[PDB]
């Protein structure tokens, strides 16, 4: 009513003065005060929601974070912000490509990076994330997710002007910079930790600290453990922390990465300035690490609580309102109505996040290889509600991590198939237990008290060609490439942003040399972590007939094709159309000019698939896209080999 | 190859040099230079497709008129572009609500509109369409279509300072102002016409002038007459054509509407200017009048020719290189294909119209009310293809002109109907020729060589209030106050701008007092565009319960539905949900947060709908938005009493 009203009036008109009084060029403060009445209430009402009454006190330091961020973007970025604006769905193109890879092992420091540009290119390559480089800790430090200092890049890769300096090369080539926020927690050896343990109570209020056992004890009833083999539990005990004998701190993953308190809204002023900091840097897109753990709630497992949108959607209004070219990404593994809470509702609320990691395709595409079976791949796509159509998906068939084998017990009822015995077949199949697996990959994190498994290993190691090459079959080694290129083919078609791992254009496999690597050796992951085979890539441009030159020569071929076919546009999803024959999956994409119904043999048997499934779809005369060639659907049934993919269309 | 790149080249940087002399203020040269960037393409190849060769004299004409309009943007519109750029979704919230009015019909004068925002802005209208109010020819002139000087308003509504101030007004209320750009043809008494008779051959390139029969005589084979009995064929002789006896002049409607050359690209370049000068004064979205027409080509109907969208990207590039807030929407009846290239193709060219009229909804909704019968509807709207997904429909009941029954042979023998016997009873139903209808339509163009009619009534009339209230019988009443509810909750649910015409939320019936009027007797349009009653809006406010009160009341309480339920967001289509009951009409939309399925009893009879459709879909337990309770999809049945909505969501 009138009362509260009143408030809000003084708070709005507190608000426009401070952005006016901080501009000279009254366009740049109009054009601010637009960009905050665009997204004020998203942010303010967002940041409310987590921390209450505290807000009121919140806008003049936020602000000013804002408004410095704000004058210090370079002309050339305001410029690009401009540019995103005009091209709102710049992620949803079908030439948009992404790929993956640390700078260290790709090409040595960011510098080396502006030397293969042309490779990047030469891919048709528009989205590049780099691995986590600003500087971590020494010795051990989780591949760069334990982050010492978020204004330094790790000295061996260059520095905070050479990533500049990179983006602005990437950008000469319509190439987007993508980096990871580590917001979750930061290394034991951050400055905000060694203040805290120092006896600061600002810094103490950075994390999440206990005297004793009892809160331990009480969080730990219903929290899982990710990483059993490192650390085990979710608290570690530091002699360095309070004036006594030490103290327990939050520490989901390793014990040297200490969870933030992101309670405390210092925290969240802290992430906004970094955030902008990187973006003026170059940086476009964040993909926001652990994004599911930073809000604690005592008999919660800790992950997907509601305060997380909320900071996500806050944190992305502040940086839009200063950066629009900014994007963020969100990698949560969670059930998919969920998942959509990390994308949008389409509501009354603004968006949370730009794209999001769609793990559930993965998962059942190495799924689908092992039991050559579709329909659990069928009910997994179809308990997904429909993402906002402005929101993207980023697609992989492999990343830097291992695969937990994330299949709900009701999509695999639904498939006929138990959850767990299927969940346990597929870490015997990967870790090559199951008898006459192609797959060569390693047991990660193994949990004793419940049976959790994952696996680690490289795309061509999971796919028969490392077994392949072993026994020297031609007939296996074909089959390991024909797998290959259908994964690769699958999320290409599949309407998002394919974010190919470095090195699986050229088939890398396993690197067993981790285990000389002291730092490396106890985290197996670091089997898919290779570095780039120049050699290799040379190779394989001048002879193309070798299995990593058919998976590169496909491969690029399928990137071509996937740029010149409308019918990828993300804005449309992929729906599922029920095949008759258990070892096919056929996806339906609708689209202006005319449908598309992709079809895959996940089998190495030839399947003949009868046509009215596809020609009450498509009529009677169509092309695949990816052969050139025809099919009659008027005949009774369409040949498919081993591993065939068809991209029809009518024609 | 390197021939054809060195004159692209030239071109790009004559063009980029023409920008940054034309601004002293380098930022505006550069926003100026990024949207040309993002647009060009669309912009030049749309062109090259139309003019060919000759456009390569275009770009100096074309910048500098784009350049001039970009200066003389003021910076309220500036600013309204910057917004319009920041929330690209706006024309798709379920908040939009469109108003339709001639000026003087609804508040005499520009003036007189800004002294009734507060009853708009209470109806929740966002999106205010007025009528042609340009200066048109005296006498007869199809309701401002006849446009005689497109720089003047009409001087009896104002002038254009009082249109820029009543939508600097509309804007203060959130309020978007939408005008007809009448392109196809001018009034013969526009300064292009007289001087085009005068002699000049200039303005004689502006127009399709034949000296004698033999050219229209080629064209009227393969030409239908859109307006019979106004002006037969398409062509009309003017004596003061040419130097001596006349000439026949292409007019497709009345014979003092003269169709532009748009083969001549100065009428591109006028149009280019008109757009930018009504843009400069406010005008948010232009409604392309007779879009379909502007081609002419021999041996075809002349409508919908693939430059059509050609001649609409191009106008609408340059129009958003100066103001992006500018949406374009097209008015064609046409095939469903066909109509989504008005809107757009998701594919390597650029979008051609943000909105298009959904006149197929229409055409099913009076259809479906006189058979009782949905099946149609249901053929009518599974042969659309999709629409790009940032594109919007605009949604009506009723509008200016007679409805034409625009039903494919097609569609009606998917439904187990012959489409032309169909036709023939909805102008017997609607004129109420056919027994028992509850109709009072007037027939509207009558064609004897070939049948074909069209119909002329206010929605009141067609739904049955006028007869009901002639014959006092209260169950007559009933029905027609529910059939309006029925027909406005479909254009309110379907998932686009509903479009009210001025008075339809008091139920205005037919005047035929037009007769008594010399410039209107001859067409029977005029019959469904009355004056606003004033006192009755009065009347309803304060006593609800009358036939006009219940509509007024019915359509609020709708309209505050639609604006809180966020499933109607437009970015998302409704599609058929198969009815196992011909009397219902079921449409389900997808959402991020939950399904809806729109369930509609077309019937005045009770539908006992068999449960299972909808709960396979929604589950057991379920919400009606329109009425807020609740109904159980396990029961066997749910009861639908005659013209019953649902708006069904989970819960
Ligand atoms: O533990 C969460 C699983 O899901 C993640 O994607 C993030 O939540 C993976 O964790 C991420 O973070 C950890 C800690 O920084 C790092 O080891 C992973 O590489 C990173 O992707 C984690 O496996
Ligand atoms: O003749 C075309 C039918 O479709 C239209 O929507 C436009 O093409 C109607 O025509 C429009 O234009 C004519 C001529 O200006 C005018 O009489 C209509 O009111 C207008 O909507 C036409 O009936």
């Amino acid at each position: 009513g009138p009362l509260g009203s009143m408030l809000k009036d003084v708070l709005t008109s507190e608000l426009a003065a401070q952005v006016r009084d901080a501009f000279d060029d009254d366009r740049d403060a109009e054009t601010f005060l637009l960009r905050l009445e665009r997204y004020g209430e998203d942010l303010w009402e967002s940041l409310r929601a987590v921390y209450g009454d505290q807000v009121r006190a919140l806008p003049g330091r936020l602000l000013e974070v804002m408004l410095h961020a704000y004058h210090a973007r370079p002309a050339e970025l305001r410029r690009l912000d401009e540019a995103r604006l005009l091209r709102p769905d710049w992620l949803q193109r079908p030439e948009m490509v992404g790929y993956v890879a640390y700078t260290d092992r790709f090409a040595g420091t960011l510098k080396g990076v502006e030397e293969r540009l042309d490779y990047l290119e030469g891919l048709g390559v528009k989205y590049l994330h780099l691995m986590p480089l600003l500087r971590p800790r020494e010795g051990e430090n989780d591949g760069g997710y334990a982050v010492q200092d978020y204004r330094a890049v790790r000295p061996d890769l260059g520095t905070m002007d050479d990533l500049s300096a990179l983006a602005r090369a990437l950008r000469g080539r319509g190439i987007s910079l993508v980096l990871d926020l580590v917001l979750n927690h930061v290394a034991r050896e951050h400055a905000w930790a060694q203040k805290a343990r120092a006896g600061d109570p600002k810094y103490r209020a950075y994390f999440h600290l206990f005297p004793d056992r009892r809160g331990p004890d009480a969080f730990e009833a219903t929290l899982p453990e990710i990483f059993p083999d490192f650390a085990p539990g979710n608290f570690s005990w530091d002699e360095e922390i309070g004036e006594g004998e030490g103290g327990w701190v939050w520490t989901t993953f390793n014990s040297y990465q200490w969870d933030l308190n992101w309670a405390n809204p210092d925290v969240f002023l802290e992430f906004v300035d970094i955030i902008l900091y990187l973006a003026n840097r170059g940086v476009e897109v964040f993909r926001l690490d652990a994004i599911a753990f930073i809000w604690k709630r005592l008999g919660t497992d800790c992950q997907n609580q509601p305060e997380v949108h909320h900071l996500t959607r806050a944190l992305r209004a502040a940086a839009r309102i200063v950066a629009p070219a900014v994007a963020f990404k969100a990698e949560a593994i969670v059930a998919p109505a969920d998942l959509i809470h990390y994308l949008g509702t389409r509501a009354h609320h603004g968006k949370v996040s730009d794209m999001a990691y769609h793990n559930s395709l993965m998962v059942q595409l190495w799924s689908s290889l092992a039991s050559r079976n579709t329909r659990l791949f069928e009910e997994a796509l179809r308990a997904f509600p429909p993402k906002p159509t402005s929101t993207t998906w980023g697609l992989y068939v492999r990343c830097h991590d291992d695969i937990g084998w994330a299949i709900s017990d009701e999509d695999a009822a639904r498939a006929g198939l138990n959850g767990a015995a299927h969940r346990h077949f597929l870490s015997d199949f990967y870790s090559g237990q199951f008898p006459g697996s192609f797959a060569r990959g390693l047991v990660f994190q193994y949990n004793p008290v419940n049976g959790d498994r994952r696996i680690s290993g490289s795309a061509a190691s999971l796919a028969g060609l490392e077994a392949a090459l072993e026994t020297g079959d031609p007939g296996r080694i074909e089959d390991a490439v024909r797998r290959l290129l259908l994964l690769h083919t699958v999320i290409l078609g599949f309407g998002g942003v394919p974010l190919l791992y470095m090195g699986d254009e050229l088939a890398l496999l396993n690197d067993y040399a981790f285990e000389d690597v002291p730092e490396h050796a106890p985290d197996n992951r670091w089997v898919h972590r290779p570095q780039m085979d120049w050699a290799l890539a040379e190779r394989v441009r001048q002879e193309p007939s070798s299995p990593a030159g058919r998976v590169n020569t496909g491969l690029r071929h399928l990137l071509r094709v996937r740029r010149d076919t409308p019918q990828l546009h993300a804005s449309i999803e992929s729906q599922v159309l029920p095949s008759p024959d258990s070892r096919a999956l056929l996806l339906r994409r609708d689209h202006p000019l005319g449908g598309m119904v992709q079809v895959y043999n996940f089998s190495e048997e030839t399947v003949m698939l009868p046509s009215h499934v596809l020609r009450d779809v498509l009529g009677d005369h169509v092309q695949d896209r990816l052969s050139g060639s025809a099919f009659r659907l008027d005949r009774p049934t369409v040949r498919l080999e081993g591993y065939r993919a068809l991209w029809l269309t009518a024609g």
